[PDB]
């Protein structure tokens, strides 16, 4: 709703964007495991058809297992290449949608795949990289950590990238933020693939489907714990992709969908259409907490 | 709101894009100036320092006024350069702000030039036409006023371009109008700055400040007369321009709030922050209906 008492130069200067947002982080991996304390680090990677790229990202975070990192899982999530194989070559565990969770039939998308990676892992934090990264640098995992173990009260970390622009987010996310979350303006890269959290908060979330994923749990997490419970990193620099606008498009369509669920706007559901005579559908059905299926399934959460 | 009967796969078979979309249209000037039936015909060109490209749009209307066209003024924006001199001498009218309606201080932005050109024109009909064009075609009226001359009951003409793809069209204007109007997605260029109205609906409808007008006009156009009052055009070839993506951004925002007002979603009102740290600001305050203003003016409208 109207919020006339925040100005952009408000937020231009933050004091989140100096006690929550690193963007020289220097914390070594020996401090951050001595920081543990007893919690466990799930590290998930979504994967569907990443043959060429998924043994690279696997391959940085490997070494970490048995010491910062206690499970390091690829969620298949469909894929008929060669991802499964040539992930568990390179040191990950991979497990099926199916196996994740079997009670419940897969639905496409990438929030389905994180979603049921709660089912599959135990870590206290879990901790979501993209398997289709070129560039994947080994402080990836123990940077999106540091707030978790080191500071107070956060419990969403988001890694942003230094450019050598994403138009998604620059032209349709951030500006429906400023919108209707002016707060989350403060997030540089709200849609970024790579980000942490705790057990305890992304149990009691919905999943929103498809490429929702991310701008539904940034949201659901303000919503429920205020701005000081989220943190950034800086990851370095990543050369920006080159997807086609088309693709952009559809998938700006579903990230509309869920702010919109999650701000009280009221989707009309309908799919977008483009023109060139093209269609694309959208989702407005999360799925439920994955708390609510506590005492119901095979394998115990 | 939900529409759970309206699909895409119903919107690219539309039956709005047969009856009023014209992907070639055939009509001459001739037949358009025996279809006017005494209605008059004003062309207004908004202009903020456009020096070098201003003249060349004016000279492909001019050969139309004392004919098919009443009127041709280009409606200066306060530019410093000499855009109003060159205007001139490329056989145009130019009014200033401050001359089309002294009674009210000027705000900055496009939707101010465009509401207070209604003050300045006489014209039953009122066609605008980018300043900023490189290459104007000169049949862009003629092929803008056609439907409102022959078709029956259409009231607002949209001209599109082929491409030999805009960034805030594909990712923000068409789908948040998938998700907010979605009749509406059938409109190929939704921000084009290339159309034509009739006098009664504009002078009935506010007029969103800065970008956010030509959205703000389609919403209302089809709020008030529903979607067969709208018709699209094929203006032709139009090599796409290469805008920074940062003022894209403060572009994105703007559309977004009068999107929003139009369809009861209640904005922030708060400027969009962008992070290299830079800011722009957005109105919630249209000009209200020209109408309101009569029997009030030096002027009479
Ligand atoms: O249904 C899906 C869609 C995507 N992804 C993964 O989620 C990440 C982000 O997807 P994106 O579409 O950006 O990757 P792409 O294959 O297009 O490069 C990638 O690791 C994908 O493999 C997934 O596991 N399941
Ligand atoms: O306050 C303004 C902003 C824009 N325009 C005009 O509206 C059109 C669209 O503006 P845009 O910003 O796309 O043009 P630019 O100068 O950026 O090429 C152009 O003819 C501008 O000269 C205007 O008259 N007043
Ligand atoms: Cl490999
Ligand atoms: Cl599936
Ligand atoms: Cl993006
Ligand atoms: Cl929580
Ligand atoms: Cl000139
Ligand atoms: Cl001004
Ligand atoms: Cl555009
Ligand atoms: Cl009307």
């Amino acid at each position: 709703t109207l919020v006339p008492d925040l100005t952009a130069t408000d937020l231009a200067r933050h004091r989140w964007l100096t006690d929550n947002s690193w963007t020289r982080p220097t914390w070594t991996v020996a401090e951050l495991e001595a920081a543990k304390a007893g919690r466990t680090i799930s590290v998930v990677l979504p994967a569907l058809n990443e043959e060429e790229t998924v043994g690279g990202v696997v391959e940085t975070i490997r070494p970490l297992l048995g010491g910062l990192v206690d499970e390091l899982i690829v969620l298949d999530s469909g894929s008929t290449d060669d991802t499964e194989i040539r992930a568990m070559a390179a040191g990950a565990r991979v497990i099926s949608r199916e196996v994740a969770l079997p009670e419940v039939a897969p639905q496409p998308g990438k929030g389905e795949v994180l979603w049921r990676s709660l089912a599959a892992t135990t870590g206290d934090i879990i901790v979501f990289i993209d398997s289709d990264l070129i560039d994947p640098d080994p402080m990836f995992v123990p940077k999106l950590v540091g707030p978790l173990l080191l500071s107070e009260g956060v419990h969403l970390v988001k890694g942003f990238y230094r450019r050598p622009g994403g138009r998604v987010t620059e032209l349709v996310a951030r500006p429906l933020l400023a919108a209707l979350r002016p707060e989350l303006t403060c997030v540089l890269q709200p849609l970024g693939g790579e980000y942490a959290g705790t057990r305890e908060l992304l149990m009691s979330v919905p999943f929103a489907p498809g490429y929702g994923v991310e701008i539904g749990l940034l949201v659901d997490t303000y919503d429920r714990l205020g701005l000081d419970a989220i943190a950034q990193v800086n990851l370095g620099v990543r050369a920006h992709r080159n997807r086609p606008l088309t693709d952009l498009a559809a998938m700006s369509r579903q990230v509309i969908a869920t702010l919109f669920s999650r701000c009280g706007v009221p989707d009309s559901g309908v799919g977008l259409t483009q023109f060139f005579p093209r269609t694309s559908e959208v989702s407005l059905v999360d799925r439920p907490p994955m708390n609510t299926l506590r005492g119901k399934l095979a394998a115990a959460l």
